[PDB]
């Protein structure tokens, strides 16, 4: 009846403090087979924060496309892509410095997978190119 409860620090330490929580989900870290995805890794610096925002939603979801999603992991952002993603030169190039350039990206940072071309104004980063073996996916003899 008269049942009183305070905290449970006398079992934090054991209720679910000891669950083994680290060994029920993984994929910490997964292994990939062979893939056309388009992928890009910036570090995670007021740089990325406001272009990234801007960048991405403005164009992407406007009009551009449904996927470049963002992955936040230990602390850069995952940027991946199905097919091939295309940055804008002039969203971040304004905030990243007014009158940049466009190469700018997938220069030499943490990691940029795809090719990326540029013209004009607007830089298309491809990760699929169609598959280069499209007619040659199968050899043998």
């Amino acid at each position: 009846m008269s049942v009183n409860s305070n905290a449970y620090d006398a079992g934090i330490m054991g209720l679910k403090g000891k669950d083994f929580a680290d060994q029920f989900f993984a994929d910490e870290n997964q292994v990939v087979h062979e893939s056309d995805t388009v992928v890009l890794v910036l570090k995670k610096s007021d740089e990325i924060n406001t272009f990234i925002e801007e960048i991405l939603l403005t164009d992407y979801k406007k009009n551009v496309n449904p996927t470049v999603n963002v992955e936040d992991r230990a602390g850069y952002w995952w940027i991946k892509a199905n097919g091939k993603i295309e940055v804008d030169c002039d969203e971040i190039s304004e905030l990243l410095g007014r009158q940049f350039n466009v190469y700018d990206f997938l220069v030499d940072v943490s990691s940029t997978i795809g090719r990326a071309y540029t013209l004009g104004n607007k830089f298309t980063i491809t990760s699929e190119l169609m598959g280069l073996d499209r007619k040659l996916e199968d050899y043998h003899a």
